[PDB]
């Protein structure tokens, strides 16, 4: 039912920067973990718990201070804002939302998936 | 030299969405503190949300009354700070304006901020 | 090299007023059309022609006397001062300009956009 | 929305060969005019139809330039044979939605930078 699309990506230059979007439709609830995965040539890049109440983020240590993840709720959007790109940054972005998760980073925790926007830094 | 210049303030719904931007321009030089003030009429200044970057990378810093509900961000190619408000509240109402500096012992000490914007109105009803 | 950076719009009740700014930089030249455009999921508001020596005005039929455009040469910015709201001016107001345009209100002629700013009028 | 980064330029002797690269990154659609300008003259262009492209070239660098884009990398290639001093310039990526003519600088909507080649 819940159905993510990404966008944004393509390819850039070492040291640039690139904003990622993922829209959502369908009956979310209100509760859970939206989060950003990279399959490089499938680990969780950074995510954010809504707790339908306030909100807690989470960043992979290899990212951490060069990307931010952000939301619009109004708009149904995530966010994946990316700075001083890294060629160990290149992959196939997915985005993945759950209302349930141990580890924010397992892959296999999320339950809706979208096909993903690809990166590739020269 | 540095110039800012705040966009994106507007009138919104408690409970909305909103991203205000701002652009630098000048001889920032590569290290030191980029935040969002805001301020009300005849109130003092409080800082809401800043970054701090480094020679390479970015840390992050947010006021409790804010934390969870605004993000900051910035995008380095297009010298742009951006801040995300969602949740909007009535008491977030104010002029929001941006600051940045080489140096400040604090980070949301405004006395120590050496450039700033104009502003951009954000009004919650 | 244009960029257009918009304000001051949101939801505001019919009969109420809004005032949308959109600061420029960038080498622009010094003639030609700033306009705003209202975009509905783009038809031209206003415009003004600067020749560079006075300018003129130009406004669409459904808010001549009701909206207002100005600049201000000295901050680069443009206003639209918008009174007597109705629902029917909701949409996403952006901001564009050109140095040549057959028609002031042809967007497809303009080649600077700001990414918009939106109005909403219940 | 969208970001172009050009790269591959420089000083390069007359009679040589250069290849010029631009990526891309942002929502640019599926259909549209991805050229290169020389500063501001159209140096060459591809157009790509929904289906599935067609390409331009100035005349005087027809049997020269090439350009080609590999589609999967999102980037777009000029290759520069037989260079000459007047080649020398910023050579810079555009891209847009539509245009009229490939050609004309003022019908496109996104701009790189730009990559400086000299020829001595
Ligand atoms: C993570 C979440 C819940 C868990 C899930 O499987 C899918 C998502 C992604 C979109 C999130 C959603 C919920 O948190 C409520 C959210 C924030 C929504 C976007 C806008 C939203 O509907 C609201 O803002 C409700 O007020
Ligand atoms: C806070 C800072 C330094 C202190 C100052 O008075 C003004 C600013 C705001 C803009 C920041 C700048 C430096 O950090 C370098 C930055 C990040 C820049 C935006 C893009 C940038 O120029 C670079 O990314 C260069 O590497
Ligand atoms: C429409 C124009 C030229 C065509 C274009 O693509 C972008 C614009 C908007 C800003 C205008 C500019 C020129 O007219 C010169 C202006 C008025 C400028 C704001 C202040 C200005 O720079 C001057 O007043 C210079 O005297
Ligand atoms: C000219 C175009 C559309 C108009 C625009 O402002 C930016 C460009 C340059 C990149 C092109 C794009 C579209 O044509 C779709 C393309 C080909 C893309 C490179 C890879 C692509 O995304 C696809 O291959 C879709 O199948």
């Amino acid at each position: 039912q819940v159905q993510l699309q990404e966008s944004g990506g393509g390819s850039v230059q070492a040291g640039g920067s690139l904003r990622l979007s993922c829209v959502v439709s369908g009956n979310t609830g209100s509760t859970g973990y939206w989060a950003w995965f990279r399959q490089g040539p499938r680990e969780g890049v950074a995510a954010t718990y809504t707790a339908g109440s306030t909100s807690m983020t989470y960043y992979a240590d290899s990212v951490k201070g060069r990307f931010t993840i952000s939301q619009d709720n109004a708009k149904k959007t995530l966010y994946l804002q990316m700075n001083s790109l890294k060629p160990e940054d290149t992959g196939m972005y997915r985005c993945a939302s759950t209302r349930f998760a141990g580890r924010w980073y397992r892959d296999s925790e999320y339950r809706a998936w979208g096909q993903g926007t690809q990166v590739t830094v020269s």
